[PDB]
């Protein structure tokens, strides 16, 4: 911790399919312009933001591990790709827009690489 | 060809880190509104668009295999993460914005999987 660069921050943010405005609001609790400064290198990536991003990446890893278990158990998963945030929130009433993006990132990865169907 | 769904189209587009405006201009050769129509589910996805998306997914796989070859050769790759399109284009003068986004998707993946560092 204390080593995350502006490029690493943007890389994780985009891999999790977050828009800047979504990361700024729910992770940084800063203006979108402030988040852009962290990604541009104009201001250092804060320690607390770094750890929050790593924690969110870890959530995605746990989601992928759960699908890997289903794959090893012989299931070809049918993964919900929520193109609609309202539909995701109805099915996942304890999550928010950030959970929606993580869901999309995992479903899109397994579909595009040939391991899962999308529903 | 002819069976790609709106969810599959959006999933591949987002995994490749393409904005709708970018995909619409360069892949669809249509307006953003037309591309949003294809992602809305009221329409079949055109065969030519499906083929191009599948081809770009294959380009992404070949980029990953090229890094895998470097890893197998004993290199610890320092992948340039381009947070600025212009810098990518200067380094890759035969590519466009679509190639930029593919480069971001591959670099972000290998960084988070722990296989390469970002510069």
């Amino acid at each position: 911790l204390g080593s995350m660069t502006n490029k690493e921050l943007q890389a994780i943010r985009k891999l999790l399919m977050l828009d800047v405005s979504e990361a700024a609001e729910h992770i940084g609790r800063v203006s979108a312009r402030s988040w852009q400064y962290w990604e541009s290198g104009r201001s250092a990536v804060p320690d607390d933001v770094e750890q929050e991003m790593l924690d969110l990446a870890s959530v995605r890893i746990e989601m992928m591990s759960a699908i890997d278990k289903r794959l090893a158990d012989g299931e070809r998963p049918k993964l919900r790709f929520y193109n609609k945030l309202d539909e995701y929130l109805a099915d996942n009433p304890d999550h928010n827009v950030i959970g929606w993006r993580l869901s999309q990132s995992v479903a899109a990865l397994y579909y595009t690489e040939g391991h899962a169907d999308l529903i």
